């Protein structure tokens, strides 16, 4: 179903982030948080609630944090401000930067509900509350289905 994915390869556009220090190395974003929280900006481009049933993230935290805080997923609708944010809990993901197929579940991620599945999130902010200047390498950021 929908896999799109961005490669890191070239730099971090459309998912650069805010408040935070998105070094580059081709292949992979490796972000340093420097805000508690750091929100990563995703590209314009609206993604189906339907279409993705996952959002298969290649990120691992190469320093070790405690990855959390509430993802902002907007429709065209919700906006940025408000809208439906997640508190994803630490999935312990490998603090070691280990690879990792992370999985966040779009199903799961319902912007206030089925209507999410209609609904098309144009801009994504992805809260990464940790530690200061925590470390993550993202190689891609795949959809599921």
């Amino acid at each position: 179903t929908y896999a799109d994915a961005y490669e890191f390869l070239n730099s971090s556009e459309g998912w650069f982030a805010q408040n935070a220090a998105r070094t580059h190395e081709p292949g992979s974003l490796l972000v340093s948080a420097t805000a508690r929280d750091p929100r990563l900006i995703s590209p314009p481009l609206s993604i189906d609630g339907a279409a993705a049933r996952w959002i298969e993230i290649e990120f691992d935290r190469t320093s070790a944090p405690v990855w959390e805080g509430n993802v902002y997923y907007m429709t065209e609708d919700h906006g940025f401000a408000g809208a439906f944010r997640k508190v994803i809990s630490d999935a312990e993901a490998p603090a070691d930067g280990t690879r990792a197929r992370m999985l966040l579940d779009m199903h799961d991620l319902t912007l206030g509900g089925d209507d999410w599945r209609t609904s098309t999130i144009t801009r994504l902010r992805f809260d990464f509350s940790s530690e200061s200047d925590a470390v993550f390498r993202i190689h891609a950021i795949r959809l599921g289905g």
